[PDB]
């Protein structure tokens, strides 16, 4: 019986034990999705990297044979997602409009603001006193506030858009997903319309001006790009901050090193990215045959990338299952690779460094406020992260 994919984690920062056979099937195995369909899983580092660079894999989920890992997804997959869900040459043209807003230089220039936002968040936690619920108090507002400012979406609407984002990603039913998407779409169409008559500051305003008013894009494409950036902007980073904190608290000795040597923080973020691999199960379909690792992925077969197992490939990383700040994590695929490699990674690094580093610098007593194995975390059919994170100090 193939391993069923995906499955819930049991320890939120490790691959599930049910993936043990995938660890031994490297670089490539087969797996069963929810409707019984059989597809390729990619489990080796070298093969992941080859394949994520191969224009013979498609990310367009509207293709007839594109794999669906949930019923919910199967239902919405008749609609394209801008950028992430588009192939070259169109992917390329979209990316180019966005890239200037997401440079390393832009990220470095935002750091003072990131630092101030984090300081204000930890200040409020400290004013209210422990315990705190770290996801809602910190891990979520930092990146939500930041992407709102960067995009020109008002953080004042965060309760609405965060709520709809959750329903959108998680459902659980088709109806929840369609309702969330409609509410978000209508919110974003109104926003864009408002911005057309009275421009603000923000990437969305730049896209309207420098793109739409050239005829280079339309409004639906903007809504799609805006949804993708708003959601990836806040969800991925919040999950990295919350799961990162949880992981660090459960590895006292690695945490103590970062405490002594804060200069390690960039390397720790990169290692936390590899070790946690929250964006697990990336989806493609072959549109032509691809020979790889001595077999052939054939046209129309589903291909799923088991990011977590890949980033624990010993060929990729010595002692891959150790959390370590000194063995390079460079070349991990937690931000993907090739064509769709994370647009927001420069920003995401600055956020995680500043947030995690300041958190532990400022609340040196920090610790879990409930038993570890009672703290809820997200299921395996979505991007991994804590749902809550009770802490004290
Ligand atoms: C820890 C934080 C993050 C992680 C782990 C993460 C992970 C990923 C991964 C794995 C991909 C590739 C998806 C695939 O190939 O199917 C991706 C793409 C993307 N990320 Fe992130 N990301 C993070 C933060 C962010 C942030 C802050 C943004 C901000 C807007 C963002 C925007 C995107 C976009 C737009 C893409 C699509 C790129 C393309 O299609 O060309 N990400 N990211
Ligand atoms: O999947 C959907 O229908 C919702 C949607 C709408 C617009 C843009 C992106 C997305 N979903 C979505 C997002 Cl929000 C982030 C990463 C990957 C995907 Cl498929
Ligand atoms: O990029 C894909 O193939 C879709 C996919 C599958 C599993 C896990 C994560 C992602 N994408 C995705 C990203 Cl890249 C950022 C935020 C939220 C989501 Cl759902």
């Amino acid at each position: 019986a193939p391993v069923a994919f995906p499955q819930d984690r049991t320890c939120p920062y490790d691959p599930p034990t049910a993936y043990d056979p995938l660890r031994e099937g490297r670089p490539l195995s087969r797996v069963s999705l929810y409707d019984g369909r059989s597809v390729w899983v990619v489990t080796g580092h070298a093969a992941a990297r080859a394949l994520l660079s191969d224009q013979r894999l498609s990310s367009d989920r509207t293709l007839p044979r594109f794999p669906a890992t949930t019923e919910r997804f199967e239902a919405v997959r008749t609609r394209r997602v801008a950028l992430l869900g588009v192939d070259d040459p169109e992917h390329r043209t979209q990316r180019r409009m966005l890239v200037p807003s997401f440079t390393l230089k832009r990220a470095a220039a935002l750091r003072p603001r990131i630092q101030e936002t984090v300081d204000g968040l930890l200040d409020a936690m400290e004013a209210q006193g422990p315990p705190a619920e770290l996801v809602s108090a910190f891990a979520l507002p930092l990146p939500s506030m930041v992407i709102c400012a960067l995009l020109g979406v008002p953080y004042a609407d965060h309760d609405f858009f965060e709520s709809q984002s959750r329903r959108l990603l998680r459902g659980p039913g088709i109806a929840e997903v369609q309702d969330a998407r409609a509410q978000l779409d209508d919110y974003l169409y109104a926003l864009i319309d408002r911005k057309r008559k009275e421009p603000g500051d923000g990437l969305l305003d730049d896209l309207i001006q420098e793109q739409l008013n050239r005829g280079t894009v339309d409004r639906a494409e903007l809504v799609s790009l805006a949804t993708l950036l708003l959601i990836a902007g806040h969800e991925t980073t919040a999950n990295m901050i919350s799961l990162g904190t949880f992981t660090l608290l459960r590895h006292p000795e690695q945490l103590a090193e970062l405490r002594a040597e804060p200069g390690l923080m960039p390397a720790a973020v990169e290692e936390l990215l590899r070790f946690l691999s929250i964006a697990d199960g990336l989806l493609r379909v072959a549109t032509e045959d691809i020979e790889v690792a001595g077999t052939t992925i054939r046209a129309d077969e589903g291909v799923v990338f088991a990011t977590s197992v890949i980033n624990r490939d010993a060929a990729g990383f010595a002692e891959p299952d150790a959390l370590d700040w000194h063995r390079s994590a460079r070349h991990h695929v937690a931000f993907g690779f090739g064509i769709h490699q994370c647009l927001g990674q420069n920003l995401a690094r600055a956020e995680m460094e500043i947030a995690l580093g300041t958190l532990f610098e400022r609340l040196p007593g920090l610790r879990l406020a409930a038993p570890a194995d009672e703290i809820p975390f997200k299921p395996g059919d979505t991007i991994q992260g804590m749902l809550e994170l009770p802490v004290t100090w």
